């Protein structure tokens, strides 16, 4: 009953993610829908520039580590790669279950691939990658994790993510089970665990959440996401939320934005009737 | 050849502005111009605030002062308030013009009103209002002030311009004369001195530039623009820009901040032939 947001303006436009989360009111409608907000403020920030990454990732983690127990967190970002800063430290060091929410599976290593962090993130947090990462950020066993709204991989991406073991579901999968079922899967599987659920724009239709990194056609509908965050806030598992990749440059009258907060309420309670 | 770019995040979400500006690629663009530039970063900001605008605009105004002689300063900003402390600075005790193109005159004092401050930074420039800020920013003489694509005024306004004996291009004017035959007018009735010009977005019609803070119908056409800042360029008096009021949360896909940059490109030499 008491909520932190944190953020992390990174972006190594994305970086603008925090400040339209915010205009976008998230704070007053969490307060609105009973709970007692502390705005913690942004975390400072300075292949492609991974020390500078894991730096501002790790101030991040720190201060999650930190916070009172019993306080629910939500990270406003740019990058995804935020996540691992974020999932591992809001894990409080317990064995934690992870929805990835993306359209990505953000799971490469530099050995699948582009070259930039935020589409390594998962990855590491699953203890696969670069060591300067692996060792200070890894978080979960990859039997843990549950991608979901995916609809686009690499093919190294698709190996590791076999090898590995991860469940994936991927937009066949929401065509075919529809949400409703996609959703009670995923607590099955996580069973018992807090859950840290990571909400990537870019898993909307772009139609609907223009304002993002990397669009990709067929995404989860308006109605389809609130379902999902319903769902999974009636377990009374979720524990941390994670809200990346919104763009502003390339929003529109910044609703990409609004359509998380409004995603972010849904999964802390907020109820139609 | 040498060019300063600083921002203000004020507020008081124009906040964002400055970085809209920014990845609307101003720097870059400048330099393929054939300037070299330099992001000098954001001045620090954090009836209402009167204190805390006049601590960021006398560190706006005091910085560019401080600027070595021959250097050309672009305020990116937010708020319109931010051009009490820049005109002043950006002027360094010499005599200036001031060609104001907003579609709001900002001429108001405490007595004719909105009570925002953002709306009183011509009329504090000219000398009239809340003594806190005339007495550090008061820098030009009415008889030295054009307002150019009004279409928005108070009636204490229109009382106060009168008196003080502003010229005064409305949008009506607009429509009769031309951008044409009003910019040799600006030019020569602010003949002699350097120049410094002032950018409202809503300046711009609201259908071409959607994002600034209060839009008003019937404005000046990407080609007018254009125009103006090509006269007023050849002039070769212009000596610095204020590029404001450039919100993002209402903007579409950032083309208001890409239409700014567009417009400072043409204030600074550059053309199609």
């Amino acid at each position: 009953e008491r909520v932190a947001v944190v953020g992390v303006p990174m972006d190594l436009g994305v970086d603008m993610g925090p400040s339209a989360l915010r205009y976008a009111r998230l704070l007053e409608q969490l307060e609105d829908l009973g709970y007692t907000v502390e705005d913690l403020g942004d975390v400072p920030v300075s292949l492609a520039y991974l020390e500078e990454i894991r730096a501002a990732a790790l101030v991040l983690k720190e201060r999650l580590a930190a916070l009172p127990e019993g306080v629910f967190p939500i990270v406003l970002g740019g990058d995804h790669s935020l996540s691992m800063g974020s999932v591992a430290g809001a894990a409080r060091g317990r064995r934690v279950g992870v929805v990835w929410v993306d359209a990505h599976a953000d799971f490469n290593t530099p050995e699948t691939s582009s070259g930039n962090v935020h589409g390594m993130p998962l990855a590491v947090l699953s203890g696969l990658g670069h060591p300067r990462l692996t060792e200070v950020f890894r978080a979960v066993d990859p039997k843990d994790v549950v991608l979901v709204g995916v609809r686009s991989l690499d093919p190294g991406e698709k190996r590791l993510l076999k090898e590995a073991g991860v469940r994936v579901y991927t937009m066949h999968e929401v065509d075919r089970l529809g949400v409703a079922r996609i959703a009670e899967e995923v607590l099955k599987h996580l069973q018992g665990l807090p859950l840290h659920v990571s909400l990537d724009a870019d898993v909307l239709d772009p139609t609907l959440a223009p304002g993002v990194g990397t669009p990709v056609p067929g995404g989860l509908t308006y109605r389809e996401a609130h379902l999902l965050m319903e769902i999974l806030a009636e377990s009374g598992r979720v524990q941390s939320l994670d809200l990346v990749e919104v763009n502003p440059i390339l929003d529109e009258r910044n609703r990409t934005a609004e359509m998380l907060v409004g995603l972010a309420l849904s999964l802390l309670g907020k109820r139609i009737f």
